[PDB]
């Protein structure tokens, strides 16, 4: 919510408030998403000043304070910032900021602290639209990636660059997103996956109007992936994988926006295992917008992942259903 | 404060920073309250929007900062969402919310991840006013618990279901609560208390009205109630205590509220000890009133527990002044 | 930003994201501000409310959420609050508050929970402002701080108690500052440092007008100062200490502030060393100021201490880029 502006500044304070509950069989240890309460909270806000007619300043700042922990030891529990970072940006030249951010792979999608696919810290990031102004519906990005060096493997990374382009012409999107990046000295240490660089690049069409969603993504990574085996408590990073996202929405005008997805991401040539599906998976869901501000919904995961997964992956359902409160 | 209201939501951000210190002699490990700094804030939203005449939709978290911590390794000790969850409230029929809140017992009182007591994740709530409409002065509210197991047993729970009826009339309030609950696998390996289920029931009545305010409640509880042995350094629940609960307040036109009150809980049947206070204390104290922003208290705990309490529950005083600023 | 003021109350919600990187050789391990990306963003509120005409309450909360950590288990690493205090200000009588806040000699300079210096918790403070109104731009402040035994020697202290006097006079201002304290039993079992007393005084001038800001502090220290030798993996406090702290800076009306400082601590009789530097260093930065929410700075610190510091304290220098964003 608009909270101020005044004097050329106008900040944003938003949020929400989320229960939520998530029913899987079992002790969910074996299902697709857990099982029980897995209600939240978030807070964040948006600043963005007029330093001049073509000139803009702006911040954004996110947190995530978990519902479901007791006031006890374990209270912190899953909270943290996920984003924070000041950019500027100016006339038609375009946009730089730096910051915890997005990388630009995910710039195309309709994991954290994985290289390029999620939310990263250090990153600098360019952004371009129009080409300079010049041709309407042509953007890019250019990102470097700092070194990050984590006591965990998992959450660490070196150095690297990554950029995207997309084009958007009525309703249409065609996006294409690449990024390389350095493997630090302890993500080498590591029992699975083999190599000094890590790879993401994934493409993506999309139509986007007349109450219509439909996306279709098509991407693949090199030791970039995170895998656990978990019957030898193993774990570290895929060597290949091969991911596919597809995407239909429609949205009612009374409110119902009915969803179906499916997702498959298969691992090659995991030391020791050969070929293993990550994620495998339908999903049937339903969400219900009261207004702006309320919302509820049940998602549905048809998990197609076999109990046989070499991995020792999930293979259970999970039904997700959801009331949502935001400002 | 009421910071946003614009196309029918309203957001409320809320808090205060509260200056607090606790005079108890030693090292107030044998004291009432514990000795010390005991300053903190809080920071909090009420959201609430007009999704048409008859439904509204609603969220609401809170959060606690302690601050009495460095800002060093122990920075984050205490800290905690103390509320979240989003609900909808509709016409006469009445509303229902789920994530971490209120348990129903606590429905009728002038702990924390304590069944139905204080706060707890994973509950949805149902709550009827007025007998749909039919009776002025009738409420109702009725409770799942969804099972809870946590690393630790005095912050775990089981399945459960817990309901209150309540009835007001003028200034006059009567009210009962009861719940009932399973045990976790974890909860029952417990040293002290036996039963695979926890039931939690209490009855209040209340005279709010006149610038007075008196309420006495009588309750008791079955392997639901926290307990340690000092001595032992055992812990477990109580297999059953009796507890009783005292309040009068008288507030002065020009701000002085002065308050006296009165808790025993006792414990019966504690494996090995017999029965054994667990609480025992008046409590002497005034709050002045500058504003409803500002204010100020000294509350005085007159301890009762004496010296050769079995547990070793503490037997000292307890001084709190305190210093309070809220929007 | 003031998003609240009606009925004589107002909060101001402040905060910034900033995105901040640290260049500096090797792994930073032996630089002087550590190497890499050390961006974060900040939240707080300051609430103010009329009693009436001379009467004023007020508190005061303020957190830090880093930006560089990842959305894992090390997710709250660096997180803290910073300030939380609510105090009454009356007519010219002087103000009163308690809470975490600054200590009293910080009260003269142009480390945390460091008795006196910096923030710390527990802390009763009055203060004077033009001595009861009797003479413009004398100021003064005594302290109280609270006992704070902490897990750790470094974060602990005993009471003690602080004051300081200040004259302002057109664009001049002096100022003394002085503190003594307490050491817990665990801060006199550590190995560096002896003494059951804390002190920590400075003195200081500044010339605060016409675009320009000079400012010029000297103080000392006993068993204060937070020391560890690198070698032994020895910790404790300096035995005595000798601090000076230079700053000039001028500000252009376009929005550019260059700065020039030089910082230089030496302890003394340093149990094994004998005298040893522990900071040494110039500082050229200059910050640049969009507006009053957006601005953007590269400070410069050119390390004097030597690589043959005793201490084993860092030689390197470091660069620091970072950009603001601030509400
Ligand atoms: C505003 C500060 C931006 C700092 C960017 C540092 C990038 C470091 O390495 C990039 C490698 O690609
Ligand atoms: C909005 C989701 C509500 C989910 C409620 C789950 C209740 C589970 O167990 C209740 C046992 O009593
Ligand atoms: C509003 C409560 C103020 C409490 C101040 C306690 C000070 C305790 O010790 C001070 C030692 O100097």
């Amino acid at each position: 919510a608009e909270i101020y502006n005044k004097d050329g500044n106008k900040v944003d304070l938003y949020g929400k408030a989320v229960g939520l509950h998530y029913f899987s069989k079992g002790n969910g240890e074996n299902s697709y998403g857990g099982n029980g309460d897995m209600t939240y909270a978030r807070l964040g806000f948006k600043g963005e000043t007029q330093i001049n007619s073509d000139l803009t300043g702006y911040g954004q700042w996110e947190y995530n304070f978990q519902g479901n922990n007791s006031e006890g030891a374990d209270a912190q529990t899953g909270n943290k910032t996920r984003l924070a970072f000041a950019g500027l940006k100016y006339a038609d030249v375009g946009s730089f900021d730096y910051g915890r951010n997005y990388g630009v792979v995910y710039d195309a999608l309709p994991y954290s602290d994985d290289f390029f696919v999620g939310r990263v810290g250090g990153v600098a990031t360019y952004r371009n639209s129009n080409f300079f102004g010049l041709v309407d519906g042509l953007n890019f990005a250019v990102q470097y990636l700092g070194k990050n060096e984590r006591d965990t493997a998992r959450r660490s990374n070196g150095d690297g660059v990554g950029g995207s382009i997309s084009y958007e012409y009525e309703g249409f999107g065609i996006v294409g997103a690449y990024g390389a990046a350095d493997r630090t000295n302890l993500q080498e240490a590591q029992p699975l996956g083999n190599g000094k660089k890590a790879e993401q690049w994934a493409t993506g069409l999309k139509y986007d109007a007349n109450n219509i969603y439909l996306a279709a993504n098509y991407g693949e990574t090199r030791n970039a992936t995170p895998i656990t085996n978990k019957f030898t408590n193993t774990s570290g990073f895929a060597n290949k994988t091969q991911d596919v996202l597809l995407v239909a929405q429609y949205q009612f005008d009374f409110g119902l926006r009915p969803s179906i997805a499916y997702t498959k991401s298969k691992a090659k040539d995991v030391e020791g295992i050969g070929d293993v599906d990550l994620v495998n998976y339908f999903e049937v869901g339903a969400t219900y917008y009261f207004n702006k501000n309320m919302s509820t919904y049940v998602d549905y995961i048809i998990n197609q992942i076999d109990s046989d997964n070499k991995l020792g992956v999930g293979s259970d359902d999970t039904v997700a259903v959801g009331i949502v409160y935001q400002f």
